[PDB]
């Protein structure tokens, strides 16, 4: 994803590390990525998280 994108999917995660499926979606639209995108990106952040804390 573009370093925007990529910076835009970090805040978001700050505040909420699950959405719901309309909040992916609306991400989504938001960002310019696909409903399945925001959600393979969160599981993965959420894998990393689980990595460093
Ligand atoms: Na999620």
């Amino acid at each position: 994803f573009s370093r925007s994108q990529v910076l835009e999917l970090e805040r978001r995660f700050l505040r909420q590390k699950y959405l719901a499926s309309a909040e992916r979606a609306a991400l989504a639209k938001a960002l310019r990525m696909t409903d399945a995108q925001v959600k393979t990106w969160f599981q993965n952040r959420r894998t990393k998280w689980r990595r460093q804390t």
